[PDB]
């Protein structure tokens, strides 16, 4: 059965794999370790942008945010080029999703306001959507440690898949805001070797990745069949057993996604 295939990927990659695909009118749910916790890594940046879209009118996307060198934390491919000029909220949303810009994500968290530099506001947003599992505790920083077993900054494939489904396919955002989220995810630059690589080229794929130490490698996606039928695919992985320096394995996520594609096609 399907569980056997995922368990075989775990054995082969020396990894823990989590998979969830919400049930639909056309498919039963796919679940493997779907209610086990995995580090968000950068996958929270997609619902983060949704929180920002939700909390403001769309005119807010043109608000210019300025910041300094002291705000550059973690890989920030876009934000590192605009220290002098600043970036709009919309530009930050773009960067946070499409380039996993950490500084962009921290500035969006700030834009949410409230305690913890926005991490509470973000978590409250998830709570609002019906997610009582996921939590963000910590801003982006390349100095962050997050050892296995710590519940901080974690979600579950089940929880994050239901969130993404509400955001992109459901009614959590009005259509004008929904379209921006979808488009940013559709033009992501970081995901070509994960879920995208497990689905035939005639499927549409939009996604948001995350990568971390302990071999952490995640991808959350919405896919559309060649006949236009959408599904949400969350695949999360780590290799806590190999320690801090365990290599993330994108191919694990591609191959999990291949299994999923088989069930859905």
């Amino acid at each position: 059965d399907l569980a056997d295939r995922f368990a075989e990927l775990e054995r082969r990659y020396d990894a823990r794999l989590g998979v969830y695909v919400p049930a639909t009118g056309t498919t039963a749910a796919i679940e493997y370790r779907a209610d086990e916790r995995f580090a968000f890594c950068s996958t929270f940046k997609a619902p983060l942008v949704a929180a920002v879209l939700h909390q403001n009118p769309l005119t807010h996307l043109d608000k210019l945010i300025t910041y300094t060198s002291d705000d550059i934390r973690s890989i920030s491919p876009v934000a590192q080029q605009h220290v002098q000029t600043g970036m709009t909220i919309g530009q930050l949303c773009d960067a946070a999703i499409r380039y996993s810009d950490g500084t962009a994500a921290n500035l969006l968290l700030a834009d949410l306001g409230g305690p913890g530099g926005g991490t509470a506001a973000f978590t409250g947003y998830l709570r609002s959507l019906g997610d009582t599992v996921s939590r963000l505790d910590a801003e982006e920083s390349e100095l962050n440690r997050d050892p296995p077993g710590d519940e901080r900054d974690t979600t579950t494939p089940h929880a994050i898949a239901l969130v993404l489904q509400q955001l992109v396919l459901g009614n959590a955002l009005p259509p004008d805001k929904r379209a921006l989220l979808t488009d940013w995810m559709a033009r992501n630059t970081t995901g070509a070797k994960r879920i995208r690589a497990g689905f035939p080229a005639d499927w549409k794929v939009i996604d948001k990745t995350g990568t971390g130490d302990y071999g952490r490698a995640n991808d959350i996606a919405v896919v559309w069949s060649p006949t236009g039928v959408p599904y949400v695919v969350a695949v999360m992985s780590d290799r806590a057993g190999g320690g801090y320096d365990a290599e993330p394995r994108e191919a694990l996520l591609a191959e999990a996604a291949t299994c999923v594609a088989g069930v859905l096609a």
